[PDB]
């Protein structure tokens, strides 16, 4: 199991476009076009992003592109993130999975605000920091990715994905 299988799973994958929980415009695996509720807008940003006349719709191949240039950018803010670098750098293999899909499904700068929780994993309180990380809007609006999420980081294993 790995990063890209397991956002795989909690993303899914559709080659047309949609509404994501939030009601924004998505593709393929997760990849957010815009905020904005122009359908139209959503399909500029997608041509733009594709390199072509797509009119909402695109294959397998285009998809896992964006996914893999989605997969390495989360890395890279994550990275770049003076608050999540050292977070990650302390953190076992698969645990920094679990870092990169919130990061890929909030944001570089939502996830650098979860200070106390980002704290607890620093210092390896598995069990606190779930509490803490169930605390948040995030859990309430998408219990059970959170919860799968949350068991990986409690317990360094992708049972949750098993
Ligand atoms: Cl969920």
């Amino acid at each position: 199991m790995n990063i890209f299988e397991m956002l795989r799973i909690d993303e899914g994958l559709r080659l047309k476009i949609y509404k994501d929980t939030e009601g924004y415009y998505t593709i393929g695996i997760g990849h957010l076009l815009t905020k904005s509720p122009s359908l139209n807008a959503a399909k500029s940003e997608l041509d733009k992003a594709i390199g072509r006349n797509t009119n909402g719709v695109i294959t397998k191949d285009e998809a896992e592109k964006l996914f893999n240039q989605d997969v390495d950018a989360a890395v890279r803010g994550i990275l770049r993130n003076a608050k999540l670098k050292p977070v990650y750098d302390s953190l076992d293999a698969v645990r920094r999975a679990a870092l990169i899909n919130m990061v890929f499904q909030k944001g570089e700068t939502g996830v650098a605000g979860f200070t106390n929780s980002l704290r607890m994993l620093q210092q390896k309180r598995w069990d606190e920091a779930a509490v803490n990380l169930a605390k948040s809007r995030w859990y309430n609006q998408t219990p059970n990715r959170a919860k799968r999420v949350i068991t990986t980081f409690r317990t360094g294993t992708w049972d949750a994905y098993k």
